[PDB]
């Protein structure tokens, strides 16, 4: 009884940020999240503009942007609105609730002011979510919980993964899904986003491991692929993004049947 | 066969950053780390100057400083050198190795340029440490691994804690100890730093739980207490720091016997 992205966007318990995302995924035929892991604002913005039509989401690491300003993020929002994609700051909040609330709202990045989505590790216990939601619920934001990781030696397995799913399902007013390698929740209101994706087999020299779009979307049941170097290190990033988009989209279609 | 801090500073396998810390702890009779969880640079610097003689370490969250600049960190270094304490940026790196290397060296904070110590969660596997050490070893820095957390529902227990200890003991050229609630390693070359500390019982409304200096240093065998609100929310932060310093130091002495 698997529903399309467009039908999932209408589910009774859907979060509004998840619904917006699912609707634009269906409209644009994309379940690709670009991992824009660059250090220059101009490159970030040029990628966002050119690849915007091909992506459902742009994932940032603003803390690696050498020339971050809030006005860069204003320009990114313009592109996100134009091309219709969400902005996901991959901050991996991972502290006690009292600390993460300040890290999300404040400092020089003011993440909550521009990021539709953020994510959190579950290791601190549910206070990490409660602290973020003090800021994010008034701002109509969503959060993803890290239930599994792609890297060698990941401890996000077994009972840890189960705890992440329970934490999400108990904070569904704010948590909209997971970073995971596979479908971890049986509730269709939750999004599954999977990093560690390339077309070719392999990894990196610092513990990254890759699986293909067909494997992660088609076999493992995830919704969205997160792709960094498979796109950004290519010469033609637009054609690379299109290859990843077509791969992930067809894997999704074939699995709906 | 418990050694004093000053003797631990001479151990054959000691890391140079740990040795520097242990020597100044012994010299100054302090095993207190101030958690300087403030949003203004002037308050950060005024606390560092006034409390510097009372502390072995100042723990920052630079991502909550509304008016961060690199020149603020230059002024903090001056105070750290004057008063003899280490600077610990509590960034909780928690990503794949390729990402954390960039988050540690780069962006607007350039953490590795000013922080003696950083810390990491072990959930990604050991690539998190390998990525950080690509930057931190050339810069003669150290790292702490988060083996336990103070907050309600923490998943850093059992086999997760054991994995953190193994990861530290296999990366001892860079990892100098732990964030933990107790002694987790039997190797005296590793430092144990414990947050979730107040003189009075209680917690916060976002999952923080407190234990006393006597409990954590004296019974649970930790080395250093990390104290935020128990000091910073007090009217007289200097006298508060002195009360925490005296508590932690006496608990350490009584346990050496
Ligand atoms: O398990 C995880 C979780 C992540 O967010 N990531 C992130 O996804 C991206 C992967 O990038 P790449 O495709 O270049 O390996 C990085 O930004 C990384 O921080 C990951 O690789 N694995
Ligand atoms: O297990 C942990 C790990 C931490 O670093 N911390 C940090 O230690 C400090 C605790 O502050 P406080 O004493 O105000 O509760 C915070 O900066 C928090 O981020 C913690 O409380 N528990
Ligand atoms: O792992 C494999 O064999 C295939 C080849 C390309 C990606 N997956
Ligand atoms: O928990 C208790 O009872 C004591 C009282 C102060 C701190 N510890």
């Amino acid at each position: 009884m698997e529903l399309s992205f467009g039908a999932r966007a209408e589910l009774p318990r859907i979060h509004p940020v998840a619904s917006k995302l699912l609707r634009l995924m269906q409209k644009k035929e994309t379940n690709l999240c670009l991992s824009a892991d660059v250090s220059l604002a101009r490159e970030l913005l040029q990628l966002a503009d050119a690849l915007g039509p091909s992506i459902c989401m742009l994932k940032t690491h603003v803390d690696i942007l050498n020339d971050f300003t809030l006005d860069v993020m204003k320009e990114l929002i313009t592109l996100a609105k134009c091309h219709e994609f969400l902005i996901f700051e991959d901050r991996k909040f991972a502290d006690i609730g009292n600390t993460v609330k300040k890290q999300y709202e404040g400092g020089i990045f003011k993440i909550a002011s521009w990021a539709d989505l953020v994510n959190a590790h579950v290791v601190p216990g549910s206070g990490v979510v409660k602290g973020l939601q003090e800021v994010g619920l008034p701002l109509h934001r969503g959060c993803l919980l890290i239930a599994e990781m792609s890297s060698t030696g990941s401890l996000a397995t077994g009972d840890y993964t189960r705890a992440a799913v329970r934490m999400a399902e108990e904070h569904s007013e704010f948590v909209v899904g997971f970073i995971s390698g596979s479908r971890v929740s049986m509730k269709p209101e939750f999004l599954h986003l999977t990093p560690g994706v390339q077309l070719e087999a392999g990894g990196d020299n610092l513990g990254q491991q890759y699986n293909s779009p067909q494997e992660v979307i088609g076999k493992r049941g995830s919704d969205i692929i997160i792709v960094g170097r498979g796109i950004i290190s290519a010469a033609d990033r637009l054609e690379a993004a299109e290859m990843y988009r077509k791969a992930a989209w067809e894997a999704y279609l074939s699995r709906l049947g």
